[PDB]
């Protein structure tokens, strides 16, 4: 049976978490959470950079960032050389938006963490990574 | 970090399988092939219980389902009291296509689940059950 699938109760589990974020957080999704903490961690992080936290394409994340300017969330500059390479900071409204998410974020990841003693916490995190390489 | 958060992780393993799975079976998505085995292993499943299968909504199934049998992998039939319930066979390709994609699947749940001893996935899925109660 699918539940006897690994990744199957992977998707189960994700989809999940992510229906509940998307209760408590319905206009920041977890893609637009990630990047904007990047870019709250690195302020004028190169766009580029900003894949890995969205785990995307180049193309979603320019999809991605486009829309969050146009929400007032995030602002960019362009490189003088090549105005491809851009750079992105957080808005004051970012830093707002961001600064109120994270523990609304915290708490739903809470939900499920929670229900894992901080050994297992740790142990799923290193079989995840383990699984990465 | 990101890389500190179990969820992030979470989502950056579920996208490097999703990645993975997109670029062996282009025209098979995880929900399409789950629902699919769902089918297969229940004909003449009612629709409605192909929520659980494709981890998705009403709306969304709707919508890949009536993409599935456009493209000739599944049929359905409806309840002649209440035309809104219907029931989903495979199609004779269909049980083809089912048929070709279950190894290519189990092969790239491999590449990851490779990676872990059978101790240590056994033991990933009691924590993804734990966490989903």
């Amino acid at each position: 049976a699918l539940r006897n699938k690994a990744f199957h109760q992977l998707r189960q589990l994700f989809q999940q978490h992510t229906a509940r974020w998307q209760h408590e957080l319905p206009d920041l999704t977890k893609p637009q959470y990630a990047v904007m903490r990047a870019i709250a961690d690195k302020p004028g992080i190169e766009q580029v950079a900003l894949i890995e936290a969205a785990v995307s394409t180049k193309a979603t994340l320019a999809e991605m960032l486009a829309r969050m300017e146009n929400r007032g969330l995030v602002r960019r500059e362009h490189d003088a050389a090549d105005k491809r390479r851009r750079f992105v900071w957080l808005t004051a409204e970012g830093e707002k938006v961001l600064a109120a998410a994270i523990p609304i974020g915290d708490s739903v990841d809470e939900e499920f963490l929670g229900r894992l003693s901080a050994e297992e916490q740790e142990l799923f995190m290193q079989l995840v990574r383990k699984m990465m390489n």
